[PDB]
């Protein structure tokens, strides 16, 4: 009775496009007048190591870019650099566009990917920014362009532009301003991604869930500390927990009338003792990748 | 690197409606001229046992029908029942009215389910019809009328409309006939769902894609039979293997140059052994919800 829930993904939907530069084509999100889109799609094989980017733009002509929305080829009449995203400003202002902001998300929130292939769209999924600010995305070959979001009321939140696979097979991109989330680098380079951590307060929340869904094996009848708690989150790679965390598990503990640190009670004796081959919510794992907000949306069926 | 990917929403987003008659209010499928919805909405709460729906429908008039697409209030003009679901036919056709068809679907196969209240998307996610005809959904008061569906090329093929809630806490519905998947009516009454199994050939799918993406472990030398293997699902409540099942696993078993009756033998060695504490694409239990062609789809990037 608890699914992991992507946003609705028609408003983006209308913004993607085919971008082709040369032998290479990606995605492309066209808002207004303008095309956003990764900026390596201006790189040769030959160049992938270490490019120059800024003299690898100045050899490029508008002409270099066939931009495709659907049928309609969209003339690019100017081109700029943002950090990593290239800009095309373009002829035609999207009849499409939504209202929108670009945002830059924390590490531990989640967010909708609309998975995209030669402009169009694949599918949609839900992921959470890990803690080494990758992500652990389904994305091929001409992936690249394609975006994460939210939605709250009416607005596209617009916070992530995939550009590449890390070579443990987990993914990196930019926010919308094209800046990196972690400390990667658009270089076709070894890259080494953090240590990555469990999100304790997500886990928390889905423990939650499990509550609120009738599944209840693992509640224990004890209480700790974040003090005590945080001792055993370093030993097994959990984040530490924060007041900030038991304020905003705050809903959920009100809900179930279950305290956040008899919870953490529960938690530090699933990490201890594990599962003992019984499922939570039809899992056999700890689940990180639902935000309180995430499992409180979908237990009161938040709409846009 | 697999997710469990919903298709893009979009197309089915501009359909939906809300539908109040009395106190209740759920969701509507507007698509030309019509909107579709669960008869149930004529139900009172006096009258949920065992409802005669000819007698109910005949004292409702098309003004006891309240249809609201966003802020546009739509007429009613007429009201028919086909089977369990109501058409109530408007005054307007949906200016967003996409290529659709009406679909049965067979138990194993998948589809995407856009969760609505008050006429409003809340979020889109994948799940299987179960062997038994039900579904394991996340629906709350209010998502009646919320649909799921495919989609081939530039056709969205409509498969499901939610009508209740078992015993169990797994879900029942329609076609867009109005006829139930599996033995369930729509009276609020005790109903029981066949014994469940476990869709074998989807389970071979998900590890033809943990192979595709590297995870390895459990494949062995051996090879099975149909015969002796279906000896082994018996066991476990898997759904018998078939040699059409081994015909539509043909693209993934070239594709990793592993024959089915091999992969079937490391299945046999999974069911009779578990998992040792290992995991394969980050899950601890079998997942059944991939169809070889969702697997084949999210590996090749068939686009819409
Ligand atoms: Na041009
Ligand atoms: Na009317």
């Amino acid at each position: 009775g608890f699914r992991k829930m992507a946003f609705p993904s028609g408003k983006v939907e209308g913004c993607m496009v085919q971008v082709t530069c040369g032998t290479t084509t990606l995605n492309g999100l066209w808002l207004d007048d303008v095309v956003y889109c990764p900026r390596h799609v201006i790189c040769t094989s030959e160049d992938m190591l270490n490019p120059n980017y800024e003299d690898l733009l100045i050899r490029k002509s508008n002409h270099n870019f066939l931009v495709q929305a659907g049928n309609v080829q969209l003339r690019v009449i100017g081109h700029s650099m943002q950090n990593c995203v290239l800009k095309l400003k373009v002829d035609t202002a999207n009849p499409k566009t939504p209202k929108y902001k670009f945002v830059r998300i924390q590490p531990g929130q989640t967010f909708s990917v609309l998975a995209c292939y030669n402009g169009s769209p694949s599918g949609v999924y839900q992921c959470a920014m890990r803690p080494n600010f990758t992500i652990k995305g389904s994305f091929l070959n001409g992936s690249c362009g394609s975006v994460g979001f939210n939605i709250d009321y009416d607005c596209v939140s617009f916070c992530y532009m995939h550009h590449m696979e890390l070579p443990t097979g987990v993914h990196a991109g930019t926010d919308l301003e094209g800046n990196f989330y972690g400390p990667f680098v658009d270089r076709q380079t070894a890259q080494a991604a953090g240590t990555d951590t469990t999100i304790t307060v997500n886990v928390l929340a889905w423990l939650y869930a499990a509550v609120i869904n009738g599944d209840r094996w693992f509640l224990n009848r004890f209480t700790t500390t974040l003090n005590d708690f945080n001792l055993v989150a370093m030993k097994y790679n959990y984040e530490p927990l924060t007041q900030d965390h038991v304020d905003i598990l705050g809903p959920l503990s009100a809900q179930t009338g279950i305290a956040v640190l008899d919870m953490c009670a529960s938690l530090k004796e699933l990490l201890q003792n594990g599962m003992n081959g019984r499922t939570i919510l039809g899992s056999a794992l700890l689940e990180d990748e639902f935000t309180p907000f995430d499992v409180v949306r979908q237990c009161s069926g938040v709409t846009f």
